[PDB]
Formats: C-alpha cells, structure tokens, sequence
C-alpha cells in the first residue's frame, strides 16, 4: 500500500529551481510564484535536496508570496504517484 504525504493547509507543491547556499533554495511553486525557501536543520540532516526535486513548501505567514520553508522532499516514485493522481502535472515538473 503506497502512501504519499500531501500539502495541507496553505502548503504548496514546488520544484526546486536553484540552490542559493547555506540551507536556502529558490522553489517554483504550484501557484506560479517563486519563493525563497529555508531548509530547516532537521530536514537538512535527513535528506539531500537538489535542483529539480519536488517538495512541499510552507509559505511564511508574512511575505507569503515570496518566502517559505521546505517541509518535505518527494522521492521519484512518489512524484510518479502524484502525477498519476493528478496532484501535479508533467508540465509543472519540467517548467
């Protein structure tokens, strides 16, 4: 039984666009905005996140359109599941 976490609340799917260094990445989000996102230390010490990865972004409560935290990074098999379920589109992944 495959199970895949989903964005909740005001969280958004995003594709990592650029590594900015020191736990920061620009992420192209499913609402069509690029957000500058922090990777929390807890996540940094668990996973390797790279350009092109699909992630869940939590927008910050202030400047919500410009900033967020990355809270999850999907594996490739999870990405394929999300595609099949229509949660994201191939056009979105490629950009």
């Amino acid at each position: 039984v495959i199970r895949v976490p989903l964005p909740e609340g005001n969280q958004l799917f995003g594709v990592v666009e650029q590594a900015l260094g020191a736990g920061w990445m620009d992420v192209r989000c499913e609402d069509g905005k690029i957000r500058r996102c922090r990777i929390p230390g807890k996540l940094r010490r668990r996973v390797w996140i790279r350009v092109g990865d699909l992630v869940i972004v939590q927008p910050w409560p202030v400047q919500s359109d410009k900033r967020g935290d990355i809270v999850y990074r999907y594996t490739q098999t999870q990405v394929d599941w999300l595609l099949r379920k229509g949660k994201i589109t191939q056009e979105f992944l490629t950009g």
